[PDB]
């Protein structure tokens, strides 16, 4: 399967993003970049005629006792009644036990979820503001057992977490 949907001109959009030398370097070297890419990717999408732009804050938990979960960020937008996710730094995880995330993704929302599932406990929340997203899905210590799952959307629900929660 694929990283770039044909439902929209994702291949063209990726090339256009990569014509920007700063974005090109961040796609070549994505580790630590998802947060800084939110604003530029949103601007890009808006100018392409996507609307209802949201900022997707994500956690990836390996185990219940992890002190700081792994975070990630993507941008979601509507085009003609369907949501698409631009996640051009997904491949920051290629070398961290998610080898299937082997390039930038521009996918429908359902394809995006599918991609992460085929690649740990993963959940997200969409926000209207990128700094709100960043704050809610930050890199400070958090205890999974006492996190509110209110407003969390599960991508995965591993057996360990269902057992953990009881």
């Amino acid at each position: 399967t694929y990283n770039l949907t044909s439902d929209i001109d994702a291949a063209a959009y990726l090339e256009e993003l990569k014509q920007n030398p700063i974005i090109n370097n961040k796609i070549m070297n994505p580790v630590g970049q998802c947060e800084s890419l939110m604003t530029p990717v949103s601007n890009f999408m808006n100018e392409k005629g996507f609307d209802n732009i949201r900022y997707r804050g994500i956690f990836i938990w390996d185990k219940p006792t992890e002190e700081i979960p792994t975070n990630h960020f993507a941008v979601v937008g509507n085009k003609e009644g369907k949501d698409y996710v631009f996640d051009v730094s997904a491949h920051q995880f290629e070398n961290r036990g998610m080898s299937n995330l082997n390039g930038p993704l521009i996918l429908s929302a359902d394809e995006w979820v599918c991609k992460y599932r085929m690649a740990k406990l993963i959940y997200y929340t969409d926000f209207s503001n990128s700094s709100i997203a960043a704050n809610a899905y930050d890199a400070l210590p958090r205890e999974l057992e006492s996190e509110s799952m209110a407003g969390k959307v599960f991508v995965t629900s591993p057996r360990w977490f269902n057992t953990f929660k009881k």
